[PDB]
């Protein structure tokens, strides 16, 4: 371990063990790295546990109707390639959003821009369609309002892809080798806090044994979880990690929910029958997941958000572990038993689905496995499927599978973003398509997003949640910290409200 510990100690450099590519950069779309394109991307603003702050934006005038923001732009900033951030790269990089909208309706703001104008060099206007107090909160998220040189747009737009991956932030990007390996060096040039770090790179690799001997050999020495929630080290090899003395371990704040997904629009599968999807329900052994498979390091979730998050203060305990409850239920369902078979049968068909989880995540596989075998005992034959997050995620949009692992989106995120991404097709539209009230449950999201009274919206979230509860589409499990593998001797690893970033220019003395 010490050997190339040492040698990235002297170069100021971090290697990190990651399961995946940093994909497309392009931060207008949403397949990139999101804590890639946190470290080179930036917005005008950015949300703190104290509120929004100013970034490539000094200072901001809201008009007293609500509908005019105008921002007043640092004048020191240069994109990575040299050419000027200023009102115009602002304007070009927001009308470029806008032209894909549809990608972006799960963000409200996009449906409410009207028009950006240039008022002059470093001021520029956003003009809305009507007051919208989230607007500075949703211009902060890392994607897709943050700014890319106009230099690397293709055909006047980015929505079609850029031809470099230019932006402000205190690294750019260097060589990639495509699945293998991402440089982030250091922006000498960059107008805020400078990195004390020369050098992140992303290493490309599995978990599991590979990732735990990297990080034992000093290839790497850096993890954290990635964008999907996946944690290269099991419970055992951070343990080990940290038994060399070489390295240190921190664990945010709980920072989410994971969850079962249960496909109510999947037609030709049982799981689109609401009286089997209550069935599963009651299969999943929370209390026995959290203890002792997961190592008792995340509590138990007994709701989708948990009543200390924003907006929620309510508890509301979903259905609980009760195997004859799911026998009765898969009964009612005519998912019947016996007859010198243990799978269970309706009009002479097996009772089969199909599950979905991150094949570099153990602890999503591990509860796969030991669920696999409780459908088994309830007569369920579960076909289980380790798979890139890549696929899972595009599974999540097309809807082509019965049950997936996945999270809730944290905490700049939860709830109200997670709720509108119930009905975005590149959020959990999939799962909630076949629900019977959808129009209704719809169109409450909707209208929860316009009450201004905190106490309202709360009881609001809480009729959307009970009804999605009901329908036995998500099925909480645990709640999900971030974790940060690191040298014993690099100081400022912190975090921050998002569990998609990490202070990489703060953290220091490796
Ligand atoms: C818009 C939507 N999700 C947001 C925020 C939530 N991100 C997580 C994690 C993620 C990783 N890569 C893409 N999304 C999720 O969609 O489950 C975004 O990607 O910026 C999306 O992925 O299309
Ligand atoms: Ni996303």
């Amino acid at each position: 371990p010490h050997m190339g510990l040492e040698e990235k100690k002297e170069n100021k450099q971090l290697t990190y063990t990651t399961v995946k590519d940093i994909g497309d950069m392009n931060p207008h779309v949403y397949g990139g790295s999101m804590s890639a394109e946190s470290m080179i991307y930036e917005p005008l603003v950015r949300n703190t546990k104290d509120g929004i702050k100013p970034l490539l934006a000094k200072k901001w005038d809201v008009s007293e109707d609500g509908k005019t923001y105008t921002f007043h732009l640092r004048d020191d900033v240069k994109f990575h390639d040299g050419t000027p951030f200023d009102a115009d790269a602002v304007k070009k990089n927001i009308d470029a959003v806008q032209e894909n909208k549809k990608l972006h309706s799960w963000l409200k703001i996009s449906t409410l821009i009207d028009n950006v104008k240039v008022k002059d060099k470093y001021t520029v206007e956003l003009n809305l369609k009507e007051a919208y107090q989230p607007a500075l909160a949703e211009l902060a998220m890392p994607r897709p309002y943050v700014f890319v040189s106009p230099k690397d747009f293709k055909n006047g737009t980015t929505k079609d892809g850029v031809k470099k991956f230019d932006g402000t932030g205190p690294f750019k990007l260097g060589e990639h080798k495509k699945d293998e390996s991402a440089d982030f060096n250091k922006n000498d040039q960059y107008w805020g806090e400078k990195s004390k770090l020369n050098k992140v790179q992303a290493k490309v690799m599995p978990a599991g044994e590979t990732a735990f001997l990297s990080m034992k050999k000093g290839e790497t020495n850096f993890a954290f979880t990635d964008d999907r929630g996946t944690d290269s080290l099991d419970k055992d090899s951070l343990k080990q990690l940290k038994d060399t003395g070489d390295y240190q371990v921190k664990r945010s704040q709980p920072m989410n929910t994971k969850m079962l997904v249960v496909n109510s629009g999947k037609k030709d599968n049982a799981v689109s029958d609401k009286t089997v999807r209550q069935a599963i329900g009651h299969m999943v052994n929370r209390d026995k997941i959290a203890k002792e498979i997961l190592d008792g390091q995340e509590k138990p979730a007994t709701q989708l958000f948990a009543k200390n998050v924003t907006d929620i203060n309510f508890d509301m305990p979903t259905r609980k572990y009760d195997l004859k409850k799911a026998e009765s239920l898969l009964d009612e369902a005519g998912w019947k038993k016996g007859k010198d078979s243990d799978v269970r049968q309706k009009d002479g068909k097996n009772l089969e689905m199909a599950m979905y989880y991150d094949k570099g995540s153990s602890s999503q596989k591990e509860q796969a496995e030991y669920l696999q075998a409780e459908f088994k005992k309830m007569g369920i034959k579960l076909n289980i499927n380790g798979e890139t997050s890549d696929k899972i995620a595009e599974r999540r949009t097309s809807g082509d599978y019965d049950l997936m692992f996945n999270q809730t989106w944290g905490l700049l995120y939860d709830p109200q973003s997670t709720i509108a991404a119930f009905k975005a097709k590149n959020g959990y539209e999939s799962a909630t398509s076949g629900i019977e009230n959808k129009d209704k449950i719809y169109n409450s999201i909707d209208d929860a997003f316009k009450i201004q009274n905190g106490k309202e919206r709360s009881d609001a979230y809480k009729n959307i949640l009970k009804q999605i509860d009901d329908e036995g589409i998500f099925i909480p499990i645990s709640h999900g910290s971030m974790t940060v593998v690191a040298p014993k001797d690099l100081e400022k690893v912190s975090f921050t409200q998002s569990q998609y970033e990490l202070p990489f220019n703060e953290m220091q003395y490796k």
